[PDB]
């Protein structure tokens, strides 16, 4: 529209319904010009860096983007709390996108004291990847989130893309993508942004815990009518040899015949917080599981989902094997235990092995009159039919969704870091600032013009998204685990802002409090 | 209705129309009075044995429950061997159950000699968890079921269940049930209750076997347009090192190029009936294949459906890799091979790899003009793509269905006892009879009353099946292999009464006699 | 709108209908940035003091807030007169507030010298509490108030509040409100803002003093039919005892049956505004009334409406019993008496208790040929059934409205302090401009934008209020006292201008003018 009029409004409710819960938030967002408007190719050897698992070929962008994919960019830790308190599950249903009050800015510096002025007529451009034609930046978890916290103002991340590589060098199969070979809007002040998503139909996560164990399922008061080995030899001496069976019963229930058993396991090296019980020596990449492709080791780091530890052993938890948040102004690099919040995904222990475990064990051989029975253990298990499971949990600071890759088979994609998988995630917004020319020369010059006027765009992004409950319908009689804040004598309120004005959030918030039954 | 009328007829015919079966069976109970009329907290604890393995926490409940989860509960054996001798598959489609004619008898006992008198005005409640919402204890292969022969008359299991342990403490996330806590009908003599359930939709079982091998779909006329290696050194001596390719077809079948390939497999240890050949040790627990969940081993009891044997192996069965059936009168605990019967899933060698044997063989290593190949044995295979398996026979002793774990994900969530898998299975039917107090004091006292009048119910159920059959189609035209009665001079028919009122089954009848190409 | 138009009017005119007033006032604003765009924790501890009475916890928020609740907002001194002489009660009714013509302005400062600049673009965020769902702050009797001169331009207060704490921390009880989590409007330069409130059912505010006090109903002319106790001696001696009774007449009033007794009491410590005569030591703590909070004394400071002296005692005044006005520019610390207002509920005589007087004389023991008579003071006195009251009066000065505690029970919910309570008063109006980032860096940080344009907002408010009006009735035959200005040569016309341009108002005037019969 204007110059003067504001097109849009703060909104940040988040109304509960009995089906659905909608989050709308409302940020402010800064946006740089980034790589001075040039595409760049980028590698490896660009940074210096040489390592064949760690070299990498790509293009850095101008161009910027969007990411709301954490959760608690959509939910207050109150919400937060009315959804894992009172319902089974969740997933997302729509989502609404918005810009506006979008304002251009001209930096203009002298002699080293800089000005800043609107520049009214620059224009600030926008699209989404609706066709799903762009590199996937979402998936991967990265920082440049909208903020937990509302008051806070975020910068808007870089927009960069890695494609095959040898080494630091390209391939005749990797490919470039120019980002203006896209229709984009153009938006000056008193231009707004929108478009709508649905969001393609997935399962609900869990967000509750069993309470049941898959290895109790039984009447502890009936016997089987299934009959096991229970002795082999008559007794000690030579040639004492029998078969005897037994009824499995609740006196013995190891033995057992199940219909159903635990899902598949991948090992984990187990490492204790208590750091005079591991090893001295350093085994954090020697002796970390990875799998590999075309040579370039990856390590498994949220590998498939198992529980982080048995009963009791809190301390332990896999060396990759679980998802890993910094505290409040936790630095980059080689911090202490004290300074990351260490989830664990214990809730699953009832349907999914240790991660830090053998599946279990299996005969190696044939046992004979000359050759006793052997056994050896089973450290990584690919999917058995009758094999039950439950995905990772979902986190207030964890990802939401990720997209599918496109490929001719996948099983179960469910993503590994956690939440929901989808062939069409929600799509990428990138957004850029229009370059200005500085003044061109008199004469006609045929270079492309590398000098421009100093810009960055400021504004408001609202993201609403509407969210499908299942309601707890349980007939449990004793009263439940929910999530609660301590009542005792704090210095800060937890999930509350500093007393230098600083928002933190105190621990990870899991999903699973509620139980069903297995 | 009233104390003179019956409430139902028996019926226990069973009808063929063309593509359905109908089984009607009715079979006369006793309901007595549980845990006098208390909820009990259980445990290894108050079992007194102490193994990690073992441990359990759970409750047991004044009710119980009616199971008609066997098969033999709905066919006769002359029916079932119409079932397995002409048609390829069948399922369950609906289910009708009714509780008629009850009676509730008051017993009175003085000094020593007990009377049994009826009491009209007594009352039996029943109900069925519809919802799901009781742990669902008919999946486990526990006995309390109808029995297979009309006339005997059987009493009703006692309904408990467990929940979350650690050793035999609980855990905060561990659920207690009062059962009383749901809806239930009550009912007099002259009173009776039904209700109907429709199967959710569920493949057919397979009751045919494959008259072909996967490892031969060939023509064995017809050579492929495929080369494999054939030689690698030109003969004998040094530096002798070639690549020979040769055309696969009859003269080798064994290196032709395949589309599919076996099952999984994990691997079991095999054990003889002939009691020389085995080794001289307990082997029974140690050898065993098992599976880990949260610090305890669960025995692998019926794992994934493989083949009992090879060929002319039948001495040979896996150590838990099969089903096991008592025979009549066989005894709980240390019986001799002669009282039990020891099926084999013998008709899947075609598809399945056998339980006792290693999966196949893979590269180690990477040979060189220094190494020479190494191969190792694959003792558990998971599942990859364009694997083809079958799954574990049904038996007229055998479970019908079971509950699949409700959970993020599974797969092939078929029964590993064997039968219908179903996310809803037919519901729990829980049976009390209900509490009636003797006399109370005569001034007021606020303690539970803990003295009541000795009863018992009896009654009749019925139980309705539909099942829908798939016929043969077969162009097979030799004459095929079908589930006979011998003709020889017994002593006693089989599946036939004794001479002194006892039924009995003589031997375990599998489903698969027709055969399919594969 | 647009960038050259204004987007409301001036309106300052106050009609005057028969039953009701409609006051119109504008004024202008100016909105600075609080807190650096930061929310921060704040406490005694963060203040540095310390005393357990005053400890407190809580929050500061960038944003700001509107008042209007004070009756010279709304009154010019004229119109107060008008109201006050002529009504013998008022309420508001109806509320309606407006922002329009709204600046936003960029300051830029370099060497030293600033510069202010208009940013066009820039907007500033409203919202008004309307569910009551954040702290209320309006009740407490704070500045920052609309001024009652139409000329001055006002700042916005800041915006604060305060949850449950333990000395300086906080409980996990207490609760943090981010206001960006509610829906604002965004308004830029011809934006505008309005809403409508009604004002919920209240009683008239008493704008008259009584004619009669409670001790004197009767006819002065008649007998009472009721006999009282005259005599318990029938002289002077031994065992002289009688009971002898009169007629209560006019000749003793004091003892006459009367069916309503004063309101309650709670006492407070006299103090003279001629010095000589107050005790010489410091009593202004130690001796005054309170009331204790979970281990906190709060003084009392405005307690029950009661009479400020007795007759010709007006130089006593209660010592925190009655509401204290500064002079204009009055300090804010150890000031001279007569640099403040002190006001005085003298007009309530009539049917409450005087502030610094017992209540009464109540019996304390028996009586008896060996005992005494034995009375003692009664120093607090709740509510009795009988009691009859006036609430305390209303200044121009003073406040309007106060929200009630939302409680299970409250009794005559009217604001000590004064004016009407309502459990939905007129809502808070927020107010904030919203944030504007410097430049930022041209490689992504994650960390939030510390650093900002310097900006601050103008604009006017106009708030129009519907008060609905109670005539006075009358028959007195005598004319009554008025608020009057005196005539005698002043060197400045009161409630006017300074010489230099202030403005004052030179003593309190309350509501009590006009009379009514008890
Ligand atoms: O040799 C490959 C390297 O891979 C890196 O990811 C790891 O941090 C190094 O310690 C080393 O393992
Ligand atoms: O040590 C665990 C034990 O588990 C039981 O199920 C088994 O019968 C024992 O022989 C032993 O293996
Ligand atoms: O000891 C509590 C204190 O409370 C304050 O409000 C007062 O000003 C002090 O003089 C003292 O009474």
């Amino acid at each position: 529209d204007g110059v003067g009029s504001s097109s849009g409004n703060w909104h940040c409710d988040s109304q509960w319904l009995g089906d659905r819960v909608i989050t709308t938030s409302t940020r402010t967002w800064a946006l740089p010009t980034y790589n001075n408007h040039l595409y760049k190719q980028i590698s490896n050897s660009t940074s210096g860096g040489s390592s064949n698992d760690n070299a990498y070929f790509g293009y850095s962008t101008p161009w910027g983007y969007f990411d709301f994919n954490r959760f608690h960019c959509h939910f207050s830790p109150r919400d937060w709390q009315r959804l894992i308190n009172n319902n089974w599950g969740f997933r997302p249903k729509r989502l609404n996108f918005k810009l506006f009050n979008i304002q251009v800015k001209e930096v203009t510096d002298n002699n080293g004291v800089k000005t800043i002025a609107n520049n009214l007529t620059s224009t600030v451009q926008v699209f989404t990847d609706s066709d799903y034609q762009l590199p996937y930046v979402l998936g991967s978890a990265h920082e440049g989130c909208l903020p937990p916290f509302p008051a806070d103002v975020f910068m808007i991340p870089q927009y960069g893309y890695l494609t095959l590589n040898d080494g630091s060098q390209a391939v005749g199969r990797s490919s470039f993508y120019c980002l203006e070979y896209f229709p984009s809007q153009m938006l000056r002040t008193g231009n707004n942004f929108q478009f709508s998503y649905e969001f393609e139909n997935v399962p609900f996560h869990s967000s509750y815990a069993h309470s049941q164990s898959l290895d109790r399922l039984m009447n502890p008061l009936i016997d089987q009518y299934l009959y096991y080995l229970s002795k082999t030899i008559n007794g000690s001496g030579q040639n004492q040899q029998t078969l005897k069976f037994s009824v499995a019963g609740p006196s013995n229930m190891a033995v057992q015949g199940r219909n159903y058993i635990p899902g598949p396991s991948y090992r984990q090296q187990r490492v204790s917080t208590t750091v005079t019980q591991n090893n001295n020596s350093e085994f954090a990449w020697p002796g970390a599981s990875s799998w590999a492709l075309n040579g370039r080791n990856s390590l498994m780091n949220p590998g498939p989902a198992m529980a982080s530890h048995k009963e009791g052993e809190d301390r332990f938890f896999p060396l990759s094997g679980s998802l890993i948040f910094g505290k409040q102004g936790t630095g980059r690099d080689n911090v202490d235990a004290d300074k990351v919040m260490i989830t664990n995904e214990e809730e699953i222990k009832t349907t999914n092995p240790v991660a830090t475990e053998s599946y279990g064990q299996v005969a190696t051989n044939h046992q004979s009159a000359q050759a006793q029975a052997q056994t050896g253990w089973v450290q990584n298990q690919g999917i058995l039919p009758g094999m039950v499971w439950q995905d990772r949990d979902v986190y207030l600071q964890g990802p939401i969704w990720a997209k599918i890759p496109h490929t001719d088979g996948n099983f179960h994609p469910s993503p590994l870091m956690g939440g929901f998988g989808m062939k069409h995630p929600p799509p990428q917004i990138l957004i850029k600032n229009t370059p200005v020319p500085a003044d061109p020369p008199t004469a006609f010059n045929k270079d492309k013009l590398n000098s421009f006027i100093t810009q960055y765009s400021t504004g408001q992004v609202s993201v609403e998204i509407e969210w499908e409950l299942q309601k707890e319908n349980s007939k449990r009689w004793n009263p439940e685990i929910q999530y609660t804040s301590n009542y005792y004598k704090s210095n800060n309120v937890e999930f509350a802002v500093n007393t230098e004005g600083v928002y933190s959030e105190p621990r990870p918030i899991g999903t699973r409090y509620l139980t069903r039954n297995l």
